């Protein structure tokens, strides 16, 4: 099960390092500018493992606002043309290993196997975050399957 | 639940699969401009990856960047014994960091078992990728030591 290794590397090599300092970085950015960024990192977990080049390409209601200094991005979520939210948002990039594996014929890794590992990656990550207090309170995982679909709506639901 | 299977598949599919088919042309270009046609990957079974590769041995001196891979001159008794593209298997840093994170309940004995599994799984992956296995060499080692001598043995 490749998902156990992917979830442990994602946490130990990245989330464990950025989440304890994210609250101070968002507080600094909010103090700098008089509009306010929500205090957590929203992680997009598309269960299809499709990670685009730019997050803004997935929905025209997700506009790039700015980079959070000290590389994370802030986005404004739109609902009917109005600014419905502002947050630090990004994809769970280790999902790209599962997508690439599903296209590499020699791996013998089907789209059914890919969905099973994408789900296992999300479950293993939430098991890891359960034991890390400063990390579970500084991030929110947004797991989704596409059925017609609005990613900004999916994010907005979690924000509220 | 072994982390090594995920670490070896990501190392190959997200990095080696992309750089190894174009490495032979990059080394031939560099040689024409101004050696050794393979990527030598250091796999310390202790999972210790230093900040700079040159800190692990004074007989491993940085030569240049391959137009990010590094070229190094290996020394034996002060003389240039070899020139190759060398780098560590960076996913081993997950295993080392896991072994220092209390909540993981991942011992140094568990870490050695996963470092070995990572090399075995990566060799199994490279066996099925022809253009990748011909353009890369895995140097797995346990420190009891000369890293330059360990690399030089594989070069020959
Ligand atoms: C080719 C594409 C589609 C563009 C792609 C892009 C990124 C990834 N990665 C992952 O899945 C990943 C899985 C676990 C931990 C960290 C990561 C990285 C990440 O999350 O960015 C990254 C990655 C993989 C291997 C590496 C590496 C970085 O650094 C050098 C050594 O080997 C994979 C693919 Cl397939
Ligand atoms: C803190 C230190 C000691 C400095 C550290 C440094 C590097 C790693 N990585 C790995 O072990 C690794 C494992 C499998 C595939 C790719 C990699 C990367 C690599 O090989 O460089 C890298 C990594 C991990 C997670 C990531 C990521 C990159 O990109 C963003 C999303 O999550 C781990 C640690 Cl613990």
């Amino acid at each position: 099960s490749v998902a156990h290794g992917l979830a442990w590397s994602y946490y130990i090599g990245y989330l464990r390092l950025i989440l304890p300092e994210l609250q101070a970085r968002i507080r600094t950015y909010n103090q700098h500018y008089n509009g306010a960024v929500s205090q957590r990192l929203y992680i997009l977990l598309p269960l299809d493992c499709g990670v685009p080049d730019n997050l803004s390409m997935a929905d025209p209601n997700i506009r790039f606002l700015d980079k959070l200094p000290q590389s994370n991005s802030i986005y404004e979520l739109l609902e009917n043309g109005q600014r419905a939210g502002t947050c630090v948002l990004e994809y769970a990039t280790p999902l790209q290993t599962l997508f690439a594996m599903s296209q590499y014929s020699q791996a013998g890794f089907s789209r059914e196997d890919r969905l099973e590992q994408a789900k296992l990656f999300c479950q293993t990550l939430e098991d890891i975050l359960a034991d890390a207090p400063e990390s579970q309170n500084n991030c929110r995982l947004i797991a989704y399957q596409e059925p017609s679909f609005s990613l900004s709506q999916e994010v907005l639901r979690h924000l509220r």
